[PDB]
């Protein structure tokens, strides 16, 4: 049910009027990907009436704000028509973002459970993200929008829908972040760290190799593979959360150093994956499945890679900095009681191999060049530990519930990952999968830790 | 295929004309229930000409030499048809043990694996036992039969049915061992020990409150549910056998220590059975099921009894001393976290209750009245750790496989249990199920204890 919207919400009166962004090689790849949808739940004792008095305005005024910092979000990414070159990232004085307002009736209390919930239901209070307009010789393409949604008595959700191209998921969620500490401060600018202010000079994204170029005068070849339209399709599948617990990571730890003594790369992430890997690939033969036990299984994730020798760039740039690490092995050993040994053991070498390695990120940027993997078979990992959206208080506290909806749309399986709202080293994993094969898993997650 | 039926294999010469034995309150239960089945292979490059001309002979032999220390088993289980009460077991020099000797071209390979095996393939090894005959006011029914199949140049296997009235478990897997001392001897009777000589007059099963009577003399007017004849239904089920290992035990063991701290009862069968148990509860879950997960759920086993005050009974005393162990909870509890611990804690305590306590045996017969349970939600064992048939070198060595195949033909869950062929410490665990069940309990047991 729709309550107001506002087709604009443009930055605040101080704000510049000329940014136009070219997009890094670092950008370009994320033309072809699907649009990203978070959501956050918070648990209030709210009315419609003061919803209206106050939420809207204090919210509105504070989203302006916040975007005259992070000035691209109400712009448009421009897509290039003829082979002339150069996506650019374009923002002018008077494109703006999108905001809906809405109130509805469905049980919050249940959308914010962890137990498992019909993955159709999420897409009510994310917002949908405006079609394609035109420019001279291109086509500009919104790069943000926010549903904000109250429920009448216990709570506002805040849907965001961005495409990756503008965004990173650090940058994403730094600028929620700065939102919610100028609205909790009311608008006042001396709250905003250093961290939550944007840094857009590139170029400090180097680039010798002229991979920019190269890793795009070639994919300009296949629009109809880049969507620049954002179309949903909600699938019947379930989402739920699970709670691997500081005490847990630990008990994982201690397995691996008593077995595999080697091995320098064990953290809790790649414990973390390595676990929840071998549920997924143990809980399938569950439900009973022909399966291959001989073809190749594949674990992926996204770097950051600001942590980059010339001087590391400056963890406030604005584009995308993530570089994908890719791990593979046979079915059959990974479902065979060295299994989480072994998942460690891949995971972690993944990650030990292509870190300091700046070579391969600038050169050898078949970084690009990962496309031998079968994304039915594998495993994606969105979020990370280090982000911390549970910390986003509007001033009605942190949130009670995250969810990553894009996790969703997958060709093979993708899991989520962040810190939980509330023991210190906890951890939270999210997941989006056939009613079936969710049973499946959980029972496997549930079984394992109950012997550690 | 079959090669010879020995319709009769007589006791030998030095026999006892007349044996007839009345059923001790132990034996009467059996009466309603249905029969044993086990097999045992060896591993045997023997062609068939030899297995003619020398292992039915020599079996033959070693067979009727045991007899004459088993007599009972040649015998027939007498059972009243009017009101008069004292169903005995006969057995009068006439009467004798059917034996086939079969061959057969199906892949022996296969059928002694670990891994899950069409399970209606094992009653083409175990003998049919032979329909009801009439003596005056009495009905007659075997007690025992026998088929030994050869596997053209891979082994035997030695098939065995009886009724569980006359045998005990305990009570057969001596008859076994015995049979398997002479032929391995060659029939020299100084080589049978002490333990493998059957002991005889009842009475040392003392009865004071006349149970005997009372716990019969009602079953007395139930005379369709205590099914005289033997009929087999092979269902299409799996059977797989699981290999728990000294070391497993061990990990189970110390886990229980630290967290209840408390419980003297925690031996390697109350872990085992508590593990397994775990996983069947937790393996349903699995497979998309219907469950209500706050109906109870039960736990049997059956002790032996020989161990009771007065003196102790003879170590090999004849009959059935059989009684029966419960525990029972929700399934909820057992499904969570803490479950497997709870499990313990069940089993053990149903176990340190009834031990020692002879008053509940022979008084409180009301052993007999554990009549609340749900036969389709329980979990029933079936061997023991001691009982050790793997010990049954018939001359050819030790066997390769045990299969118990009477486990299927329970209304809800049963489990064998035994020593393993080899490592000293582990344990064989056998079970029944469908297929997709087996899936996914095979992936849970093997789970949990991958993190152990
Ligand atoms: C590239 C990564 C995935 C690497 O993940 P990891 O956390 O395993 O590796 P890392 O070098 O970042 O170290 C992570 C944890 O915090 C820091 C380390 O001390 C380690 O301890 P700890 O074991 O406490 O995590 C990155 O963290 C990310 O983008 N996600
Ligand atoms: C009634 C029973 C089920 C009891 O089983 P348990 O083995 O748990 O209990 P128990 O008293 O027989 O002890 C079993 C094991 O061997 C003996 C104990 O030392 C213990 O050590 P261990 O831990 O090594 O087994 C009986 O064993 C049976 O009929 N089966």
């Amino acid at each position: 049910a729709s309550v107001i919207e506002q087709c604009q919400v443009v930055p605040s009166p101080g704000s510049a009027t000329e940014l136009t962004l070219p997009l890094t090689y670092f950008d370009h790849v994320w033309l072809a990907f699907h649009r990203m949808r978070r959501i956050l739940f918070y648990k209030l004792p709210i009315s419609r009436p003061d919803f209206v008095q106050t939420i809207i305005p204090t919210l509105k005024d504070s989203l302006s704000l916040t975007l005259k910092y992070y000035l691209p979000l109400a712009g448009n990414v421009a897509c290039p028509q003829d082979w002339s070159g150069y996506p650019e990232l374009r923002y002018v004085t008077g494109n703006s973002v999108s905001v809906i307002f809405s109130e509805s009736d469905m049980d919050f209390n249940y959308l914010i459970g962890y137990h498992p919930r019909n993955t159709k239901d999420f897409y009510h209070f994310v917002p949908q993200l405006a079609e394609p307009k035109d420019a001279p010789g291109v086509q500009l393409a919104p790069v943000l929008a926010i549903q904000v949604t109250l429920f009448p008595n216990h709570g506002i959700s805040i849907g965001f829908t961005n495409h990756h191209v503008a965004g990173d998921g650090a940058t994403i969620v730094k600028f929620v972040r700065a939102w919610a500490l100028l609205n909790k401060f009311g608008g006042d600018e001396q709250f905003l760290a250093n961290e939550f202010i944007p840094f857009y000079d590139r170029s400090v994204i180097k680039d010798p190799n002229g991979v920019g170029m190269s890793i795009w005068n070639e994919m300009k070849k296949y629009k109809h593979m880049m969507k620049m339209s954002d179309v949903v399709t909600p699938p019947d599948k379930v989402r739920g959360t699970f709670i691997i617990t500081r005490h847990d990571i630990g008990k994982l730890k201690n397995l691996v150093l008593t077995r595999r003594p080697k091995l320098t790369h064990v953290t809790s992430f790649t414990v973390t994956c390595a676990y929840v890997w071998t549920c997924i690939i143990k809980s399938e033969a569950a439900t009973g499945e022909e399966i291959d036990e001989n073809g190749m299984e594949f674990f992926g994730c996204a770097a950051d890679c600001r942590a980059q020798f010339n001087p590391p760039l400056p963890p406030s740039y604005f584009g995308n900095a993530l570089v994908g690490y890719v791990a593979r092995t046979r079915q059959v050993d990974l479902a065979g009681k060295e299994g989480f040994t072994i998942a460690v053991e891949l995971i972690g070498e993944a990650i030990r191999k292509r870190m300091k390695d700046e070579e391969w990120i600038l050169s050898g940027s078949w970084f690009k060049e990962y496309d031998k993997v079968d994304a039915k078979r594998s495993l994606s990992v969105a979020g990370s530990p280090k982000l911390d959206l549970y910390a986003a208080d509007f001033g009605w506290g942190r949130p009670e519930k995250l969810e990553f909806v894009s996790i969703d749309n997958d060709d093979g399986i993708s899991m989520s990952l962040s810190k939980s709202k509330d023991s210190d080293g906890d951890l939270e994993i999210g997941l989006s999968l056939s009613k079936t094969r969710m049973n499946a898993f959980a029972a496997m997650f549930t079984h394992g830790i109950s012997f550690l």
